[PDB]
Order: structure tokens, then sequence, then C-alpha cells
């Protein structure tokens, strides 16, 4: 997580993480991001593509909606939907 990686001037190290388990979307800070192995970007140089792997801690939400039993560092996939949410979105796989 000590390696610094980003696309080009992203808003900040935060993404709207949708948790299917809780059925809630909460913006969490991104602890670390992992590049796409082949980088499907067609010289776009804007934002990363869907399926980008990030590492986030599902505990710092502070909402406490699942008794804290869900507390664990998990990997989520970035999926930017600026036309719908207007923000960088992330989805948690279960």
């Amino acid at each position: 997580y000590e390696r610094f990686i980003r696309p080009m001037g992203l808003r900040y190290k935060k993404a709207n993480v949708t948790h299917p388990t809780l059925n809630v979307t909460v913006q969490l800070p991104i602890l670390s991001v992992k590049k796409n192995p082949s980088n499907p970007l067609y010289t776009q140089l804007g934002v990363l593509t869907k399926g980008t792997i990030i590492e986030v801690n599902v505990s710092d939400l502070g909402i406490v909606t699942a008794s804290g039993k869900i507390a664990w560092g998990r990997y989520a996939q970035i999926t930017n939907n600026p036309e719908n949410d207007g923000c960088v979105n992330a989805v948690l796989l279960v």
C-alpha cells in the first residue's frame, strides 16, 4: 500500500462503495488502489475503467448497521458511473 498510483488528478482518494450485503452506498476513503493488469484505457488519460481493484476497510463507515460483524479489510471494484451517480463508484463483491 506504499506504492503511489493514480490516473490523472482524481477528485480524491474516496469512492462511493455500494455494499450489497447492507444494501447501502457509503463513500469510503481508498486505502490503496491496484492498477488494471493490462490497462484497457484507450489513451483516455482521464479516469480508470470499471473493474479496477481497490483495498478498503469496511469498518470506518461509522454507521454501525451490521453490529460490526462485517468489520474487515476487503477488496472492491471501481466502476465509474458519473452519468448516474456523478461520482467514482465502487462495488463490494461478496
